[PDB]
């Protein structure tokens, strides 16, 4: 959309309140609104802004600690200005998406948007290179328990791909789909997942900064679609034990000069040289990447051993006890799924992570290990140590520890996030190690 | 309908949602849903998915762990595409049933639809033979009960072909087969049934693939509209003791180079030696075909012995407490009506094992025993030994040991749906087996 | 008391129940029952008993696992025999605190209290040495919470060395130590603690066989007392957060050939080699030591830094935020104060290892560090690392990896003990680690 596009949009709806939206660094959004004045003298103050940018006050916005705090400056990216997704008859409200940039003009070091379009941009400046990411987001879907209101509970007791009655959401997938497409935040499959009150909504292959925008309207906006159902939507990914946690599978690919980089229809498997590399460098990295694509505490309760847990640092052709399934898709479409992220990372600096780790296997020229088949939970300790099998952090300390270790990922992300996301994400695990749980209470307490 | 009709149906009707339907190993209905997208683009992308299909991932779906589970593909039977039956106002979301098939574009061996269209496709080129079933599902509607919430009892008081007030379901029957009729899932009699709450709708005599995409169509379309009337619509075989429980009478029968082959005028009681030949195979198979159209352990507490228990193995022109009753109907509509089954089964594995018991009775000439008029309950337990007249398995562990031990079963179903059903089942057994029912807290807690 | 004694008690007081004794790895009492016999032949039969032992299966108790476990034995401590403790007004029931044996007569490796008198004996026998130890208790006292019946909260809102009425507890701490004295189990000061409810008994500093059996005794009887006024006690180490856990500081000391080898009027401090080289091993094996006396997760959650937190590895005159803080007396009373330990431990198995790692220090002659006088919490990271002092482990895992690797504890507790531990506790950590937490829901159920 160009300034014009947005101003005559302005004019026809009649739109009377602006929304300004941006991220920090946990990947919470974040908005301030302002009215739009009458008049031409209104139509050009509020040209000035979408050109120029508006000031504001990011001191209380976790993340954006530095100087100047209270001027700091949102910059539209009109190729997001629409009706608000989640309130779409209300044609009088808009908003758009912004990068931060310093009081100077400058993009903010801080801002996990801009992070991804750096990175993005060094590539494409570079190697002519394009950076797709398709994710998976499941969540689950809650009611308060009858028994304990303060509590809640799986809203259904449905089943993967399962119809109505078990089903109880099939109209909230349906209008959470209709909400995106709508508007362009593309989508693919939607369904019932396996535990219950658990669902998927797929999002398409696409660029990856529009694929990360795609992902936090969406969370806005399924929560606000459960509300109106007198339900919650979770991302957290472990709610409960004994059923499914929630994962974010991250399909992606390069493409270098326009070509589809990772196929080579000669090569083993048809998996090109670069492909390996890229996969070979997630591997590398993989205990550092998961600090940022699983980083919370309730993270690490999904990664935990079993049949299909994407804890495991191998890749596979088939076999999903890898942290890396490589799909059977080939040409255009030949493209390579880390399963390990969960819906709980912020999609700007999980995206920005996986590119810079797959871009040092390609820097770097690193050979990637065999494929491994076998099902990795089901082999002895012995046969993984023979193999080379390792597994990524068992806690959010341990990957936070790893991510503090991997200059790769600190140049990735920039110094101020990398610290930032270090510093909260410390206090976080503190916080739950020094913790009285229920957990304790349970065995201890007849001591 | 055609790839043509399917199109303009969907750029008519502006559908937005489009549900690919399958169904698993234990008959449970499953979808994935995708948006259609907008235009000629959008069309495009729909007409590839409609003749070639769409690749999904069938690891979480019981019975279907084959290799690539995650890469499986549904290519749909535009036969079947509608509106929602359930739904059937919301003209911007439509359904189609479909077949499985592996990533090489083969039919899914463990695929119960496809296993219903390869034993009717043999038998077509074979033998030019047609197959049909009319089936007669009850079902139970249910409220709470008003001293325990927890609980369900019956819907009403009313009984066989009662009018309202006691009959407390015409308006939910009507709407049922209004519902089926409007889609072409056709449907005949309608009324309550003789236990509190009970009712029947009947199916058309038709093509066994087309009679069981109806039955799995009802099956959920019923649940729907009795959730509506704040009811729940149960298929359970017998959900309560002390009264009548449900079954799925299955009226069939084969017709060779079009003719009516069961039908001989000249014959004794006008049935042919084909039809003999049928029920002899039906009979002589009967302990192992239970295993399939009587799969659950609620199964076998309705086939327990009394005055019209379908548990004898014998068949006859009038008599209800045989396994095969005839109609009187002749010529075209002369039909064999199985009564053992219940509507728990899944639809297209019991009209399989049906249809190759009767085939093999037909292949191998088998003579059938006389017809059994006299009441077999009433009988002595040393006139049924004389009369050679023996029993259907006593529980759901006695019939999977027959289906394991039976060849004719094993080729019909084949060996992936065979031995993942056995498998499955003994482990629903063990756990019923293992657990401490009410029963035995009843009968026990005072020793 | 001897054999003689003991069947005199039993004829003068009509003794008809006898109950035998012992405890777990984890330091659970357990104990089973006999009837007495009428008669010189029952008295006979006593006699028997009490000289030979009994048989047991101990294939039920936690840590006993092994060969023949369904006729293990019970060897009477004649030493141990009274009422019991906590019903000592009925004297037809009786008690002896007994070793356990293996079916062929000899100590089992897997019994702790055994394990504390084998490692005494060694020291008695090579070097004439005796170990004394004086314990200093803390627990708390809880009621249910009047909001929700199925919580505990803190009986009182008391604090330190209270009076009454705000400390609720001393008839209850009276009473204790009236039932422990009674009967020789040697206590000293009690008081309220400074967390509300929490209260702490110190016990005589005493052999520490004499000492492991008044702890255990002492923990039944509180909780049978609690009990009687409608509370429960309980020695989990850290019930609620933001307030004082509980510890159980351990006063200690060796004598060799009847001499207070700690005192040396003319050393510095007046404390001796030998005692450095003790204070020595304690602070080297630190970090294993605490796998034993600091046995569950919630221990390390006691264990968190603090001013007063001895999570220090260091010793002082007169410092609290030190790990070992020596006391001022001298002569026969100079003794070291380990302040890591909390009664969640099993005494037998803390007194065990605390002496195999101050001996330790003594056979090699280890140089102790120098006193930190300085308050530890105080001082920055990097004073603490130029000081050299290290934390103890920051939770159960990481502790028991510490045990894994140290062969002097490994030889102290033995193989059996060593590895049932070790294993117990890794599926205990398992457990936990895998659980979700109330902290997560809180943290996360919003993302
Ligand atoms: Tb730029
Ligand atoms: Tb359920
Ligand atoms: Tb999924
Ligand atoms: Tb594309
Ligand atoms: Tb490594
Ligand atoms: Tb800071
Ligand atoms: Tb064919
Ligand atoms: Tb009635
Ligand atoms: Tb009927
Ligand atoms: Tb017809
Ligand atoms: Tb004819
Ligand atoms: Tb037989
Ligand atoms: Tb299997
Ligand atoms: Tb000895
Ligand atoms: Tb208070
Ligand atoms: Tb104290
Ligand atoms: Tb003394
Ligand atoms: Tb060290
Ligand atoms: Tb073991």
């Amino acid at each position: 959309s160009t300034v014009e596009q947005v101003l005559e949009y302005v004019k026809s709806n009649n739109v009377k309140f602006m929304r300004f939206q941006f991220v920090d660094i946990l990947g919470v959004p974040k908005n301030v609104a302002f009215p739009i004045k009458a008049g031409e003298k209104g139509i050009e103050e509020l040209r000035d802004v979408l050109e120029n940018g508006l000031y504001f006050d990011g001191s209380s916005i976790e993340g954006f600690v530095g100087i100047n705090e209270s001027d700091m400056m949102l910059k539209p990216d009109l190729s997001t200005f629409s009706v608000l997704p989640w309130r779409p008859s209300e044609k009088s409200v808009a908003r758009v998406i912004c990068d931060v940039y310093t009081t100077k003009g400058k993009p903010f070091e801080g801002d996990p948007r801009g992070c991804l379009k750096r990175v993005m941009e060094e590539f494409k400046k570079e190697f002519n290179g394009e950076y797709f990411v398709g994710p998976e987001p499941e969540f689950f879907l809650l009611k308060k328990d009858p028994h304990n209101p303060h509590k809640y509970i799986p809203a259904d007791d449905g089943g993967y791909f399962d119809l109505e009655p078990m089903d109880e959401a099939p109209d909230i997938r349906r209008d959470i789909v209709f909400a995106l497409e709508n508007l362009g935040f593309h989508v693919e499959a939607s369904h019932h997942e396996v535990a219950p009150g658990q669902h998927e909504v797929d999002f398409k292959f696409d660029d990856a900064l529009k694929t990360a925008d795609s992902v936090i309207t969406f969370k806005t906006t399924i929560k606000t679609i459960a509300e109106q159902h007198g339900l919650k939507a979770t991302f957290m990914p472990k709610p409960f034990f004994g059923m499914n946690g929630s994962g974010m599978h991250c399909h992606q690919s390069i493409w270098l000069n326009g070509e589809p980089s990772f196929y080579d229809e000669n090569a083993p498997y048809q998996l090109s040289e670069t492909c390996m590399n890229y996969v070979a460098g997630i591997l590398k990295h993989a205990k550092a990447i998961v600090a940022i694509t699983n980083p919370t505490v309730n993270s690490y309760k999904r990664l935990v051993p079993g049949y299909e847990a994407p804890v495991n640092i191998a890749w596979a052709n088939s076999n999903r006890s890898a942290i890396i399934r490589v799909p059977a898709a080939r040409g255009k479409g030949t493209r390579i799924e880390f399963r390990a992220p969960d819906p709980s990372c912020n999609p700007y600096l999980a995206f920005t992570v996986m590119l810079a780790a797959g871009l040092d296997g390609v820097k770097n020229k690193l050979d990637a290990p065999e494929p491994v088949e076998r099902n990795i939970f089901a082999m002895s300790e012995a046969e993984k140590k023979e193999l080379g099998i390792e597994s990524v952090p068992a806690n959010l300390k341990a990957a936070l520890d790893e991510l503090e270790n991997n200059d790769v990922l600190k140049n990735a992300l920039g110094k101020h996030i990398f610290e930032s996301f270090l510093e909260i994400k410390n206090a976080e695990w503190d916080s739950f190690r020094t913790s009285v749980t229920d957990w304790e209470t349970t065995a201890y307490l007849k001591i």
